């Protein structure tokens, strides 16, 4: 179907010898390296700790990514949480009502201790994370009904419920409840064709601001937002040349349907490569969602021997190689090679020096010829490491010297290094064909410019163009010079001295290869800047100075990954080409995976950046915090196929206390709906009583109260009620401040409850500030357990600074059988602990007040609006009619 | 750990004092219990390791 895949002459035209494909390489990637590993720690007396290099499932954990995109981070009811409820006492005029928010956050997360940082650290993100979940609604088709031909709310989607104070009311008080009730009207509802019901409604102020910014989300991204992604998605499959439909998009909305986009599609690579210690993890994942699916290709049988009658053939000179076939280990060794030519600088190669082959002496020296022409050593990158470049030599140096023929005259030169002679009649200098990685001299590369940089590409951080021999991937289809004049530079000095050397038949049948050699590293530029072209490519920062470093032997935290290949693999993937057949299965649902994985980790880092100021700000609770405890606390919160993608190459267990810090600290996010619906749950938890856990616990000597009953009906409806709530902390005088130190030191000798009396007996107050504790709420009616009143802020096990703290509401229930001096005591009752939160939990409102409560706004789409979801058709093959200009 | 900062355990220490803590009194007990949490742990370099 591509005119670069047109053959005319029988010249490209072989026989298919094996396949690789996209989910057959990763997975084989990843097992040569955990092999090389489990190879030398059980040959040598290592002494580490214990960790298993087992190879996953890489296909499985792609199905797991893309699951990821179907899900829902908001939802859609009709009726709103209920935020408000009231509790009707023995008065009939006054009541108390109870906001429901925060009676629930109370109960969300553990206990909070002194002693447990990592369980801290959990406590908070079960805490933040509740937020989301619960203020997260669109308010689809509410009931409403009529009224003097108004439309007014429902009392069901009021965020009131007070059904159990109605029959405690007179007949003065249920005419201005149901007036007052009857005036939630909706906004100019009269008119028709509204797609839009508004009203007044009530609930908490961390659930309101969660609602307010998933309604502005949709406020604003819309067609415009959609129209950009696909506009780039056309620029990806402009490079990669992908095959369009028919079929166009046209932007045209429908009335009764609303988009809901919560993916932006140009990802910022920079969140990818920011993971710590994850440049093997990033390859393998960019081979198994971009390679395309191949078949190597043997040369022409006609090329190494021409017929002349029937009996008078032409002998090829490697005709005992040619006649040889891979074993099983001596094909994934070929396999190493592609695996290197394909990524320049990220895999490398070595020399695999083991007894158990027994091979002819004459398949090494053919090797080092063959390795010289075909691998890089340039000045730019590098397939092969700075040893195997001297191992190359001395096979080449073996093999101009060993003449069958009649020898040719060789001048040696004063130093004794290999290929450093003039061999021959024309005295050729064979010291341009030793190593040297600072120019590349006698490899690929040598006058040639082998890396490019063309129009910009879709990707912003990979601008390269990889030109493996001076070959760009145009001249298949127009070429430059003519059949004979295939040449690059390399290639021509290794055969204008291989006739030098005597060796003129050998010659021959190199010179016949070179369209064939050229023609395979024409195919491999294409599958190199054109299919492996990914976020998980090497961004040009990373990749210009693969080399030098190297070379110097410095540290990096890209280290090349160094496979190791046989003797005999040189040749075998001479005679191969890869010809690619068909492009990766998932090469269109590339970028969306790409895009929920980065953007998860948005989410992750921004959990770590807040919980990381958690000890500077209250460094009395988080005296064990090691910065390693916060990280197991959102990773433990965390979808478990991202956590997968981030540990293949086993990262999760080489990683210190200055790398996971550093990727906290390092600025790149990617917008989406989950990170701006998570941001504005952070920054309504910094109050912290909003958590319901505070710090301001006072401690002060206090009696019952126990009051004189003298009119039953009188006394019933004050409504009397007691509460350590304190309304408004006590004065600057008259307290002590104790801190953490200073109480702990006064118990361990003896001398702290000693200290405590004298302050009680003084009638004053003493705060136990500094630490925090998790805060319940509770009602009783009759006289509570002696744990709930004498319930002190410490305790002992030498104390305990941290202990669980609670509030109570005593409500006095009385009857018309009470004795006037009924409950005086001779001897008082003493409660102590008194706990000041600056947040109206429960207040004691009459009737009067009851709907002074809705003063939140609502909107809520009709029954006509829909709500679809558009991010599942964020796919690559898709063309818009007018498109991005 | 201890307010941010890695500290040696007892053990890594080359003296054994077990035999000690249960005879000491009071104001001798918070007196070898602050002085644990001075052996600071440095990080230092050597061959460009850690």
């Amino acid at each position: 179907q591509r005119p670069e895949r047109i053959k005319t002459t029988p010249y490209l035209e072989g026989d298919v010898l094996s396949s690789d494909s996209g989910p057959l390489l990763s997975v084989f990637a990843l097992q040569e390296i955990m092999q090389k590993v489990r190879q030398v720690q059980a040959d040598y007396m290592t002494a580490t700790r214990e960790v298993d290099f087992t190879v996953p499932d890489v296909q499985k954990i792609l199905d797991d990514i893309k699951a990821l995109a179907a899900e829902q981070v908001y939802k859609i009811v009709k009726v709103p949480s209920i935020s408000f409820r009231h509790i009707v006492m023995q008065s009939r005029d006054r009541v108390l009502r109870v906001d429901t928010y925060y009676e629930e956050m109370s109960q969300v997360g553990d206990v909070i201790t002194e002693d447990e940082p990592e369980k801290f650290y959990s406590t908070i993100i079960k805490k933040v994370r509740f937020i989301r979940g619960k203020g997260s609604f669109i308010l689809h088709d509410i009931p409403t009904r009529d009224h003097r031909g108004m439309e007014v709310a429902e009392p069901e989607v009021l965020g009131v419920e007070f059904k159990n104070v109605l029959p405690v009311l007179t007949a003065e008080h249920r005419a201005m409840i149901q007036n007052a009730l009857d005036g939630s009207i909706i906004e100019n509802g009269n008119v028709a064709t509204r797609d839009v019901d508004v009203f007044i409604g009530a609930c908490s102020e961390p659930v309101y601001r969660i609602y307010n910014r998933l309604q502005g989300y949709i406020e604003a991204v819309q067609l415009q937002e959609l129209r950009n992604s696909i506009g780039w998605l056309e620029r990806l499959g402009h490079r990669k040349r992908i095959t369009y439909s028919q079929e166009v998009l046209t932007d045209f909305r429908r009335q009764d349907t609303i988009w809901v986009l919560a993916l932006q599609l140009p990802v910022n690579p920079q969140v990818v490569w920011d993971v710590p210690r994850s440049s093997i993890a990033n390859l393998i994942m960019n081979i198994a969602t971009c390679l395309p699916t191949g078949e190597y290709i043997a040369p022409n049988p006609r090329i190494s021997s021409i017929t002349l009658t029937q009996r008078i053939t032409t002998t090829g000179p490697f005709a005992i190689l040619t006649g040889s076939t891979p074993t099983a280990q001596q094909l994934n060794d070929v396999r190493k090679i592609y695996l290197a030519l394909m990524f320049p600088g990220q895999i490398i190669l070595d020399l695999k020096i083991d007894p158990g082959e027994r091979m002819d002496p004459a398949v090494r020296m053919v090797a080092g010829v063959v390795g010289h022409l075909l691998f890089t050593a340039g000045g730019r990158f590098t397939n092969l490491t700075q040893n195997m470049a001297r191992q190359l030599d001395i096979a080449l140096n073996d093999y101009l010297l060993y003449m069958y023929n009649t020898r040719v005259q060789v001048n040696y030169g004063p130093t004794g290094e290999p290929l450093d002679f003039q061999i021959g009649r024309n005295q050729y200098d064979c010291n341009v064909f030793r190593a040297d990685f600072a120019t590349g001299t006698g490899y690929n590369g040598w006058a040639t410019i082998d890396v490019e940089y063309r129009e910009p590409a879709p990707y912003v951080h990979a601008q390269r163009y990889i030109r493996y021999c001076g070959i760009d991937s145009r001249e298949l289809i127009n070429p430059t010079t003519y059949g004979i004049g295939m040449t690059y530079h390399c290639y021509n000095e290794m055969l204008r001295m291989l006739v030098a050397a005597g060796k003129d038949s050998e010659a021959a049948y190199f010179r016949s290869m070179l369209p064939f050699h050229m023609v395979r590293f024409a195919r491999i530029n294409q599958i190199i800047n054109e299919d492996l072209h990914s976020v998980f490519s090497l961004p040009d920062d990373m990749f210009n100075a693969l080399l030098p470093d190297l070379i110097a032997g410095a540290h990096q935290n890209a280290d090349p990954v160094v496979l190791d290949v046989s003797w005999i693999s040189l040749w075998f993937a001479f005679n191969r080409s890869f010809e690619p057949t068909h492009r990766n299965e998932m090469l269109e649902v590339a970028p969306l995976i790409e895009s929920v994985y980065a953007s998860e980790l948005s989410v992750m880092k921004v959990d770590m950046r807040h919980l990381s100021l958690m000890q500077r700000r209250f460094p009395d609770v988080l005296i064990q915090a090691r910065p390693s405890h916060f990280w197991k606390a959102v990773l433990n919160d965390s979808p478990e196929a991202v956590k997968a993608v981030m540990n293949l190459s086993h990262s999760h267990n080489f990683i210190n206390i200055r790398d996971m810090m550093r990727w906290v600290m390092l600025p790149s996010l990617q917008p989406s709906l989950k990170l701006a619906l998570e941001e504005e749950a952070w920054a309504a938890a910094n109050d912290f009583e909003d958590l319901m856990l505070t710090d301001q616990v006072y401690m002060h000597r206090d009696m019952l109260p126990e009051p004189r009953l003298d009119d039953i009906e009188r006394f019933r409806q004050e409504g009397f009620y007691y509460t350590n709530m304190l309304e408004a902390p006590p004065e600057i005088d008259r307290v002590v401040q104790y801190t953490y130190e200073i109480a702990r030191l006064q118990a361990n000798m003896g001398q702290f409850r000693a200290a405590l009396r004298r302050i009680m007996d003084d009638d004053d107050w003493v705060r136990f500030g500094g630490v925090l504790r998790t805060v319940r709420v509770k009602f009783y009616d009759a006289r509570p357990p002696d744990d709930v009143l004498q319930g002190l802020p410490f305790s002992y096990d030498t104390i305990k600074y941290a202990t669980e703290t609670t509030i109570f509401y005593l409500i006095y229930n009385v009857e018309f059988s009470n004795t006037p001096d009924s409950l005086v005591l001779i001897n008082p009752t003493y409660t102590m602990t008194k706990v000041f939160i600056n947040k109206r939990i429960v207040e004691r409102v009459r009737v009067g007040q009851i709907l002074a409560v809705l003063n939140r706004r609502f909107v809520a789409y009709k029954g006509k609006m829909r709500i679809m979801d558009i991010t599942q058709s964020l796919k690559m093959g898709t063309k818009l009619a007018a498109p991005t200009v």
